[PDB]
């Protein structure tokens, strides 16, 4: 499933991401846009054997377990397959653990490169929230 911008904003708000650890809703929508283009089924293989999963491209070396990644830590204690659901609950719950890790949203490369410092509020304008 590919979420629409405003549809995703509403879902992320429902799951309590607005201002979570100091990051406004627009930051999360912006991250999803550049990480997966709002695609819940996106996957990306990396040179280290790990794979990034889902709408927020969560990595299998540190956060979820896919059983084929060396040095896996599974800090979110969840199978990576659960992050490929049309329901974003699992991804949001893990993302909350990632952002509380110590480096904020810098954990998402796409966010630091394309969202940080910009008018992220633009991502929620025009939406009924």
């Amino acid at each position: 499933k590919v979420f629409g911008r405003c549809e995703l904003a509403a879902a992320m708000k429902r799951h309590g991401l607005d201002n979570y650890r100091g990051y406004s809703l627009g930051n999360w929508v912006c991250a999803a846009k550049f990480e997966s283009n709002f695609n819940t089924q996106a996957t990306n293989r990396n040179t280290d054997g790990s794979t990034d999963y889902g709408i927020l491209q969560i990595n299998s070396r540190w956060w979820c377990n896919d059983g084929r990644t060396p040095g896996s830590r599974n800090l979110c204690n969840i199978p990576c397959s659960a992050l490929l659901s049309s329901d974003i609950t699992a991804s949001v719950n893990c993302a909350k653990k990632i952002v509380s890790d110590g480096n904020g949203m810098n954990a998402w490369v796409a966010w630091r490169n394309r969202c940080k410092g910009t008018d992220v509020q633009a991502w929620i304008r025009g939406c009924r929230l």
